[PDB]
């Protein structure tokens, strides 16, 4: 059997530790015997990212924004531990923030569900996929603890200016300034409505509007605007829009059959798409897509490196890592540059692959982390070598 | 059946007042000799004293050391209006909260036949928010054009920190809290789960806000250590985690648990975790105190819809599951703080009373779209008080 043509070349970036070690075994297991496929290979992994003062990292994100499509494998985020332990020039920054904001993109949270594997809340029969304003607010703040009888201004200086009296304090306590930016919000709002159309599922947007009468009601006001600029390319996606106060969403969404887009703002969307994913069971079933409003689009999947499988593998061992969602961020890439480029054979080999992994947890075929959700329970698991193995099989009996 | 102390009693409004008086003269005052300190706290008796008798009530409680309250309205455009009211008067609950310097928590009851919609959650869970500050005190502004906007403190210390300089347009936001009120919290929070013996869940985004976030954590530690013995005795273990780790946490685990939460947080979680759990109906709702006062009232508000339907001669399907508890709650609270352990079993008996009502197939409305398995028909205000009576009455 001939390998399947993909057209245009998929961007690929490899990353650390046992993500890694997952991302080589799936390439040379369930994509590459399959695919006559161009990858524009950019290796993130921590010591190129050092070697080269994270420059590699831009090119990645220029060559994603170039081709249209990418699919990243996990990596790690410095912090002084990890400066030690790879003996780094420097805490480089995340490689997600740094492509993220260079592809003005938004992060799309979405679950795979599996029959035999149900989520924790019964009324869940569809994914629920959280995208979250990865910027401003809380995480760009400014703080001080304000300790005396003290006054508080918030200054607005140059055109209009003004003063606003934020607190008296006659006693001790913490201030906090915070903004955020129109064209960031405009680019949120934009992603939200291309994944929503991609994915024909409604958008349910909330805050605090009725508090917040200025700074939440921002973010309604533009999201609105932006909905009612692709009135009819919504409409005709099958997308309704929701705008909702953010705690009824909270409280509906919980309640809901899932099958929507939950938009939501830095802070919540933080909260959320764990609360989310803790609904839904294991992280090893959560996918994640970026979305730009140029229509960019890479793939992920939602877990870290998961190191302490890694330092296991290293002293000789086998793991039980669930390979699934990494899967799903290269048949997601596939499938989107099978689309783009008109090569409907290419679409079914990803539906193909997807169908091949649910085929295998279904027909009870799993790795340690799913086995507290399985229903009936299930007593064996595999190792991912194993999984892999088995989902290789049945990929080939539906070829 | 006795009860050494009396309690303050609040009435209320509409459909809720309505329910109140029904428990009253059929479930509780047959059955027990108490000295309720009265207070009507309906709208048309508060406008008339100028808001006055909502200050009286929570004086009498801070006084008596329990309070019981109905449903009331808080005013708006559209009620002053309907009543021909003097001014659009401020929330008695909000009036009460602030005098007291109390916290709200909110507990769901259980029934085997009317299931959560999350499945792990087999204890309920209770959610206690820090109602002061934050964005609900915040300062906004819209900001156009290149600008640069600042935050600046005086006085003792003089401090300016640059917010943001802009180039495009966007938006501005500046918050406080207050030391004193993040004490009384924690305090509160202490005092409830060693009352209910549950362990605190404590959390923030400390790891991003790192002075104002900090700052509540601080506290909470603080406030623990400092009742670290007590704590320990009563069993109750605090547990300071991230946020989102939390609402992770919670969602997979078995409830039980106190999730403290600052402002924001409590204002979506306490309506999500309540959804989690199933009808409004079965939500007690408990304002402690750092000094130790409670006020037992129902989650639910006036029901007006349900009240005009009543005034029209209809019969309604108001569910009176949440009151009741906010009766017992009460009346449990002033049997234990006594020493008269006859008021606490009275308490007891009541409650599981309409336990025993519900899961045998006598429901409400509210509750036909949660029971497993679903019950066909539902029956009226008055026919479930009815059978609440006739089970109490079994126990006796
Ligand atoms: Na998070
Ligand atoms: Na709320």
């Amino acid at each position: 059997m001939e390998k399947v043509k993909v057209k245009n070349p998929i961007v690929e970036l490899d990353g650390d530790e046992m993500a890694r070690v997952m991302w080589k075994m799936i390439k040379e297991k369930l994509i590459l015997p399959y695919l006559d496929i161009q990858l524009v290979y950019f290796d993130l992994g921590i010591k190129k990212r050092d070697e080269t003062d994270d420059q590699i990292t831009i090119e990645a994100a220029k060559a994603i924004k170039k081709y249209g499509v990418g699919v990243k494998c996990a990596t790690i985020t410095p912090d002084a531990e990890r400066v030690k332990e790879y003996n780094l020039k420097k805490a480089w920054k995340s490689p997600n923030a740094t492509i993220r904001a260079y592809l003005d993109g938004t992060v799309f949270r979405k679950p795979i569900m599996v029959k035999n594997v149900p989520p924790l809340v019964k009324r869940w029969k569809k994914p629920i996929i959280i995208g979250r304003h990865a910027y401003g607010d809380i995480y760009n703040a400014v703080e001080a603890k304000v300790e005396g009888p003290a006054e508080v201004e918030l200054v607005v200086r140059n055109k209009e200016n003004k003063t606003l009296l934020v607190h008296k304090f006659e006693g001790n306590g913490v201030v906090m300034a915070m903004h955020n930016l129109e064209k960031s919000i405009r680019s949120f709002a934009q992603s939200c409505i291309n994944y929503a159309i991609s994915e024909k599922v409604d958008i349910w947007f909330a805050t605090k509007d009725t508090i917040s009468k200025v700074y939440h009601a921002y973010f309604k006001d533009i999201f609105q605007e932006e909905v009612d600029k692709r009135k009819e390319e919504l409409e005709k996606a099958g997308v309704n829009y929701r705008y909702m106060l953010i705690d009824d969403a909270a409280a509906q969404i919980l309640r809901s059959e899932g099958g929507m887009l939950w938009a939501c703002m830095n802070y919540e969307g933080d909260i959320m798409s764990d609360m989310i994913a803790s609904g839904f069971g294991s992280l090893g079933l959560m996918t994640s897509v970026l979305v730009s409003p140029d229509g960019v689009y890479e793939f992920e999947a939602a877990h870290g490196t998961v190191r302490r499988h890694y330092y296991r593998y290293l002293k000789g061992e086998k793991t039980s890592t669930n390979p699934t969602a990494s899967i799903f961020a290269w048949t997601g890439a596939i499938r989107k540059r099978g689309e783009l480029d008109g090569t409907p054979e290419v679409c079914e080999f990803a539906d193909k692959l997807e169908k091949a992994v649910i085929n295998t947890i279904e027909s009870g075929v799993i790795t340690k982390d799913l086995q507290p959700f399985t229903e009936p329970p299930i007593d064996k698991y595999v190792t991912l070598e194993e999984f892999i193995d088995e989902v290789k099989k049945n990929l080939e009996k539906l070829l």
